[PDB]
């Protein structure tokens, strides 16, 4: 169901 | 900033 594994890209929410 | 890698957890949206 639709396109990929999971959900947006990455992990979290920034950089460090 | 923030915490992790990136926006969300995976790539994309969903699952295929
Ligand atoms: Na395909």
């Amino acid at each position: 169901v639709g396109a990929x594994a999971x959900v947006x890209w990455x992990w979290x929410w920034x950089w460090x």
